[PDB]
């Protein structure tokens, strides 16, 4: 039985201005599960109504999540949120907490590239974006074509890794089709980051050819 | 509480260095102060070389036992199966992990090497990026070469193998370079070592800062 508690995404926090946090508990012994995820703040101030969600997994196991809307200003100013997990079987005591990361801020550098044709694959290319030298590690990455944001499922972004310096980097991968680049041969990699500017976003355009 | 993992050799060790090893990792959340025995064996009945062993007590109060077994290069490539049998006086039953070269779907990697443009304020630095994709199985080794010489491993960072859309996996390798280096010789090579690559289990691509 493990428990995790994530921070808001930069996209939700800055662009949407409706940040949330998610208490995720991955069980390894499901039974009569009246498992409770209790929310609180370090300050003692009221928490909003949260959303509980449970999904039975294929490997004969129960996964339970609770999502709490947080105040944008409350998060930025440094509030700490706490998820308490109470389980019947376990000795009733498990706590996870989250708050905005501290430390220096640094804006991301964004670089976007297009692969050349590989023999046997004329009607597709792979677009690669390198986002680097940012801190903290929290970052949202999106792709756009015709200034419409592409579904998130279309790309995959790597987890933040430290550079040889103090900042982090991610890579993002996007497969595109001939029909798309023939319609408009320009794709935008956009990184949303708090230290980024202006509007907490930095983006770079790339073309096939 | 007891977990065991058996890894395959790195393609670099297997095909370039030709000293492959396999590693049996045993994780124990609640150390019942006793001897977790790791035994190596081959399916063929042939003898195993002497293996290393290392017990580490972790921060979370847990015992991690790792054992590395040197393996014949020809033996691995011709389909030998290696087994790790884990045992402890007080446990349900013996955990048995086996490993062998894949007989399922294979696919050589596509390799693409890129160089970042100049960023304002950093004209004396560039980042080299390599995309390696559509390979399977996931086992892959990445080297960077400059002056026909392999750079130190700690110089570059490779991402974890992720599933592409379609089939196979991708990784990205990242290499920071300085002006001194590309002015001396403006040609860096990203080489991928992968079992499905032909004819020599390698695919590589050069890039220049220009
Ligand atoms: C039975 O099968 C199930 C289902 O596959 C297994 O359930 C998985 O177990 C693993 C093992 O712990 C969990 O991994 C952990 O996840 C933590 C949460 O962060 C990750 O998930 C977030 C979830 O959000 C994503 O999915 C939702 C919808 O599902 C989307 O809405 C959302 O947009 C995301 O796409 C992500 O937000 C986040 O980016 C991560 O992907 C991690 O915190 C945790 O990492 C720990 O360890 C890391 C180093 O190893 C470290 O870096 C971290 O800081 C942290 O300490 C770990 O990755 C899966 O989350 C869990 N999945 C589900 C769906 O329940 C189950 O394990 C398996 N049982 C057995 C016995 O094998
Ligand atoms: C107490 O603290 C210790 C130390 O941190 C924790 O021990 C870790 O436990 C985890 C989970 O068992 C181990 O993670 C597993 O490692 C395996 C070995 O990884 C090798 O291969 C990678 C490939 O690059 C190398 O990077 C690495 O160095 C090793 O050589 C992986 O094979 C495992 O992945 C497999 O299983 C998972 C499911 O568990 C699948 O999803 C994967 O696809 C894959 O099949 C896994 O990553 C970790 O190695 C242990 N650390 C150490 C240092 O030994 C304890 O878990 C912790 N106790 C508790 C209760 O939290």
């Amino acid at each position: 039985v493990s428990a995790y508690l994530s921070r808001p995404s930069p996209f939700d926090l800055f662009i949407r201005k409706s940040p949330t946090i998610t208490c995720l508990v991955v069980d390894l012994a499901p039974s009569k599960g009246t498992v409770q995820l209790t929310w609180s703040r370090a300050s003692g101030k009221p928490v909003q109504h949260s959303t509980r969600k449970e999904e039975k997994q294929r490997n004969g196991t129960l996964t339970v999540t609770s999502t709490l809307p947080v105040g944008t200003r409350d998060w930025i100013e440094g509030e700490t949120y706490q998820c308490r997990v109470t389980h019947p079987h376990l000795p009733r005591a498990l706590m996870r907490s989250t708050t905005k990361t501290s430390g220096p801020r640094a804006a991301p550098e964004v670089y976007a590239f297009a692969t050349p044709e590989w023999p046997g694959s004329r009607d597709k290319r792979t677009l690669a974006c390198l986002i680097q030298n940012f801190m903290p590690e929290d970052i949202s990455v999106q792709w756009l074509h015709n200034e419409v944001q592409l579904p998130d499922a279309r790309h995959s972004t790597t987890q933040p890794r430290k550079t040889k310096g103090s900042g982090f980097f991610v890579f993002s991968r996007l497969e595109v089709t001939r029909a798309e680049w023939e319609q408009k041969d320009e794709f935008i990699c956009r990184a949303v980051h708090e230290a980024a500017s202006p509007s907490q976003t930095v983006q770079r355009a790339v073309s096939v050819n």
